[PDB]
């Protein structure tokens, strides 16, 4: 069911390498500039850049016309120089004579009102309107380009959802009710699954299934509705995906396709797992989070990229060298991250490092995002780091890196897509709880304790691996929840938190205490929560445990724990808030694995201080390492990436080789790495 | 070019006296009230109010049906009882029933959202039909009026675009097409200035040319477009203007037209500068921000005015006794700010000063707005310091303060209304950061030091100064740019901040190092920006700088200096964030000129600190002074005669030295030479 695998290859008469560039935009510049454009990638160790995204207004200018000769003698400015070209559809985005002709495809919000043109992706994801013209344009560029030699991969499309994930539309309409047909059969499923008995919404057919659209401000969606929808809005864009991707393959065989994820910490616009199985190769945008989760969080990012593609090789499509243009606050990246952000993205598993974008644009809604030649050009500290890495990836390659592949952790952390869209509903116990922060912290504290986790999506192998995480996976089927008893009671360790296991796939909650499905596995039993926050004067805003570390935004009121079970911390608080002396972390044996569910919210902090006791009651105490610097590796030949992750200079033993290294000093094994910097071994 | 000016005459041809009065509306009160009114305006010395200005839907009450006579018997009463009328076009807000049989007036929000009545000022700037009906109103009103010896000026309709300064309907689309036809001539031009070939915008003709209409929220409009829907959203509402003054002026030759702006340090809705060209005299509404920033910030945005007259004398129009009606918090004045604002708007050029407005509304809206007559009557320490400014301006008019001009500064703080709107698009490097903070911050800091500054719109004068500030003037065109150049090579003393010169009138960025149109003549070169705040954890909230000051929110990374420039303080950080020892503040010499660029937010105290060590590098230890006063003077051509302002600017009593006859105190006194004045005190002094 997975395609099988297919990575861009090499330009005649040249060589395997990792490949290195940017998205790049000949269209908003003179012609004259791509001289210079060529001398600069050259310089830089450029060889691969992703051509013609946003062309579909200068590629089909009006209805029916075509125009590639501008594209024809882009690509062979480049090709000549040996830069290859990742071509889009140029299906992203549709040009004004379409939309002025053709009003029809433009989503429509949750109140119904139209998203006009003025900036991108205005498009409805069901509009056969819209599939039409794309399929059409997709048919007419790779009947075009089909004999090129120059072009090494598709790039379909940009980025699905980013914009348009939700329609609310009356075509997204019949499809999420043909989407529900094919999900349940019968209406009567639909009722049940949605648990329409409450609030008088049972339908009784398929055509009383509308949209969750407008239902006035601070009301309260039917929440299995509300998750299907999002399930369905991802399937929707998959569709189209696939018929784009099917119309070019057709045309072009053996040219392999991807579409660009949008893979991070917080993102969650479609469901990745799924759609990874989709791409010849896994392609993912991040951009780096400002502040003292910036390297983290790529790690992290990358990380989970390397699940989704199943430990194959993966590229990196987007980053940035430096500040985007979208936040509220704009932050520079801190000097260093250039190299140091795309060797860890290398270091999990990227085979391709490529930056949004080649040219900082001069005019546009994105002139203010960072690029590899920034407005002030090539005499800036970014370019000069710019070229420093392309370098780089040259000795990589040398060294032959490619097609290594990260190694397997000895710990999976759990990373589920689905539960992440069950924590976003409206009227949970918290609205400060999302699954997706959690995850995160657990690998931060990891490796705070010197160990390096694989982020791995809840349908793939996490229960192959010695150690496992489900942080906040609020949903478990029973299949998921006969997987845990199993991974456990086989010799598993595993550790489970709150906001775990409240409910099935459909949101119906497992009873009798939480969590309901897999309580007698952990070894407690929760009858209540107790979230807490800053909004109410006089209500809960924390708790200390009495390890010494301090629990906030949620608790579990734990009121029974299993004879097989080790209390290792509970909560101090004053007595009347009933929480003094409730069990907040708790160690249990079952078969012949080992448990321990942490009852509340502890942060990378609170969790990496509470790790080492965690970890000794699972007969881990040797485990836990240095964690001043992250470790990753990658062996087919070991390369290891040695990353400082902290504000200040470290020293810490290397073996190995030295082959590539940014901001610090390698000298008779001991590695002394400033902040930001990287150093990489081999052996 | 610009209108002529001229100012409203004095009733009689009399002597022309500083004009004192406010917004008058009989028709909201019992005519047994205008006898009380009439009353009270003689105890407070008011001479001039401002009548009809929403009367629309008494004046007309049905289509083509007129109710002149309560109106007329009100200016009979004022003028008889020696006050004068400025008469509004009533053209502010339409009645209901116009409304009602007329729906397409009615504005359309981006989401394409009918505005509905209600409120005031629902109407499209572009609806051919209300322009009919505008437009008629006009003509109806100057017929009927015309040659009343009462009438001495016409206040056109009221605060254009105060409400209705953006409209998304099909007439604003069919405006904006004509208007990008004007502009760019081609739309290859248009699609050029507005970089369409960015994510597949390109337009094939005009009609391809929509409004910044919904994109949903978070999305990004395309600037260069936002950018001239702003300018595109002015022009069409001066049109509007032009045409209704135009007719009244047909049918009273002669009569002063203005229509009164918004002009304040954060306010910009409209080209004020490019307004102030169609005026006969140009007026403001100006209302005082409550806390640590209301006298200085009542100084800049008079000073503001001043500076869009051209220097000819202008009309405060309206602001507020004390607490106003429309804030979350409406904080009330402080004791004194009567008399005290109403003279710093004098101090800065104003012959005429009017309140919105003379009687507090009991019903309505506004109810809770201050006036100059109280909910709680004649009886008030408000209506008491209404007397005594009004006796002020009195004792101001007979020593002959009418025509001076506010001199010329030695420092020129540059506003520019197009560079505000260019900060104010949601992708630029930190949305913090609008153009106006800071030449606030420069107005303030330079009083700090004894300095009053002229605040100068960028069109008009900076460069014939000794001294000008660019405050994050964002945009700076190829025009502008080369007056900055020989500003400075001719000898001129600039400064230049963080956020200058980004970008040209298009908003297209000047490349190769920002800023990248002037950078020689500063002499640094800013690689990126160091954006800084508080929503990010971890991320940098602050730079100290090795002068003991300390930038917030925004820092340039300076990483070149020309061969003639002096570092005169450099960042103090932590090594991983790249800024130690970045420089911070920079001084050149270029030609006979000098320049200081400040890379970063320093705000009014940073900047107030840092100014005497910049003004040493420019060769100007000497312009010091004392901060705890602000001295305004105004003056006759020759400049023979001298009017002095004082102002305490703390919140103790000061004693200062002034030259020349006391002839106006508030909350002070003068005593052989020496002022002392109280806490939103001023002295006015006559040299």
């Amino acid at each position: 069911k997975r395609r099988k695998h297919s990575w861009p290859q090499p330009l005649k008469g040249a060589e395997s390498r990792l490949w290195y560039g940017g998205d790049y935009n000949p269209d908003q510049w003179p012609e004259e500039v791509w001289d210079d454009d060529i001398r600069l990638m050259k310089k830089a160790g450029v060889n691969l850049v992703s051509v013609g995204i946003f062309s579909w207004a200068k590629i089909e200018p009006e209805e029916g016309k075509y125009d590639f000769d501008w594209l024809d003698r882009a690509i062979d400015k480049l090709g000549k120089a040996g830069i290859a070209v990742d071509l889009a559809s140029a299906t992203a985005s549709p040009p004004m004579w379409l939309t002025q002709a053709h009003p029809e495809v433009l989503w429509k919000d949750e109140r119904g009102d139209t998203v006009w043109p003025g900036a991108r992706e205005h498009w409805r994801p069901t509009s056969p309107v819209f599939r039409e013209y794309a399929l059409n344009l997709c048919r007419r560029m790779a009947e075009h380009y089909k004999g090129n030699p120059y072009v090494v991969a598709w790039h379909v499309s940009n980025e699905y959802g980013c914009h348009n994930r939700f329609d609310y539309s009356d075509d997204a309409m019949r499809a999420f009710q043909k989407w529900c047909k094919k999900r349940y059969k019968t209406i009567d499923a639909v009722n049940e699954a949605w648990g329409t008995a409450f609030w008088a919404q049972h339908m009784n057919d398929f055509s009383e299934i509308i949209p969750p659209r407008y239902i006035g401000d601070g009301n309260f969606m039917n929440p299995g509705k509300l998750l299907d929808y999002k399930r369905f809005s991802s399937d929707a864009l998959k569709e189209l995906y696939i018929a784009e991707r099917d119309v070019l393959e057709s045309i072009t065989p053996g040219l392999p396709l991807t579409t660009n994820f949008m893979v991070s910490a917080g993102g969650s616009m479609l469901d990745y797992d799924d759609w990874g199985a989709e791409v010849d190769f896994v392609s993912n945008d991040h951009y780096f989070t400002p502040g003292e989760a910036h390297f983290d969080e790529v790690a992290y990012a990358a990380s989970l990229m390397d699940g989704i593609s199943r430990k194959e090789p993966w590229f990196q499509m987007e980053h940035s060298t430096s500040a985007v243009n979208w936040r509220p606050i704009n932050y520079r990246a801190e000097p260093g991250s250039v190299v140091r952000d795309s060797l860890a993205q290398v270091a999990m598993g990227a085979d391709a490092i490529c930056y949004f974008q080649w040219r900082q644009s001069k005019a546009g809604a994105e002139k203010w995002h960072s690029s590899m030649v920034p407005h002030a050009g090539e005499d800036s500290q970014i370019f000069r780091d710019v070229c420093e890495l392309g370098a780089d990836l040259g000795r990589l390659s040398d060294e032959g890196l490619m097609g290594t592949k990260t190694v397997k952790s000895k710990v999976a952390v759990v990373f589920d897509y689905e539960s992440q869209w069950a924590t976003e509903y409206t009227a949970n116990p918290t609205q400060q709880v999302d699954h997706w922060t959690e995850p995160l912290d657990w690998f931060r504290a990891l490796a705070d304790n010197g160990i390096t986790a694989d982020v791995v999506p809840v349908r793939s192998d996490w229960d192959s691996y010695e150690i496992a995480v489900l942080p906040c996976v609020y949903l478990l089927s029973e299949e998921t929840s006969r997987r845990v008893r199993e991974f456990v009671a086989n010799g598993g360790k595993l550790f489970v938190t709150y906001y775990t296991g409240l409910s099935d796939e459909n949101d119906h909650i497992w009873l009798g205490g939480y969590p309901g499905s897999i309580r007698d596995v952990v070894g407690v039993r929760v009858e209540e929560f107790a979230p807490m926050g800053n909004d109410m004067p006089g209500a809960l805003d924390h708790l200390d445990l009495d390890n010494g570390t301090v629990a906030h935004d949620f608790a579990d009121v734990i009121t029974s724990t299993a004879d097989t079970s080790t209390v290792l911390a509970s909560y101090k608080a004053e007595r009347w808030t009933g929480m003094n002396e409730v069990p907040a972390i708790v160690a249990n044996g079952y078969g012949d694995g080992r448990t321990v569910y942490v009852g509340c919210r502890l942060g990378r902090q609170g969790l990496a201080k509470s790790l080492p006791a965690m970890l000794g009651s699972m007969g881990l105490s040797d485990l836990a390492g240095d964690g001043r610097v992250l470790r990753v590796e990658r062996a087919d030949s070991h390369f290891e990436f040695v990353f400082n992750r902290t504000h200040e200079p470290v020293t810490v033993d290397v073996e190995g080789e030295a082959i590539a290294a940014s901001l610090a000093h390698v000298d008779d094994g001991r590695a002394t790495i400033d902040p930001t910097g990287v150093v990489v071994l081999r052996r």
